[PDB]
This record gives C-alpha cells, structure tokens and sequence, in this order.
C-alpha cells in the first residue's frame, strides 16, 4: 500500500484536489499551474520557470521527470 504519496494532497473547500507542487513544496497559494506530460499532478509556474503558458504539442517535464529525461532521452 501507498504510505508516501498521502501528504502533498489538500481538499479544497469544493474539494478539489490542491496539489503541492513537490518541485516547491507549495500548495496553490495562488499561482498558475502546469502539469506534466509524464505526470499527473500539477506543479507550479514560478518553481519550474514558466513565463508564458507552453504549447501543448510540447511535451513539458517538470525537474523530476526531466529527471526521467536525463540526458539520454529516447523519444
Ligand atoms: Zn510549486
Ligand atoms: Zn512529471
């Protein structure tokens, strides 16, 4: 059973998902989020550097699945 992956998970007050960008370890305070390609949760504009919304025909990684990445990417 999951016993990480508990935490970084906040109900909002319609019970939404707040999502605690583990790039930051920021709930939404109030910011513009982004998600990842490889991911499913949502991470913040000002943690991965983010100054204008991306394209979506681009594949967008945040740090830890840039990560995944590496440097020898194969797709
Ligand atoms: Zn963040
Ligand atoms: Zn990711």
């Amino acid at each position: 059973g999951s016993h990480m992956a508990m935490a970084y998970v906040i109900r909002d007050e319609w019970g939404n998902q707040i999502w605690i960008c583990p790039g930051c370890n920021k709930p939404d305070d109030g910011s513009p989020m982004i998600g990842c390609d490889d991911c499913d949760d949502w991470y913040h504009w000002p943690c991965v550097g983010i100054m204008a919304a991306p394209p979506e025909e681009m594949q967008w990684f945040c740090p830890k699945c840039a990560n995944k990445i590496k440097k020898d990417k194969k797709h």
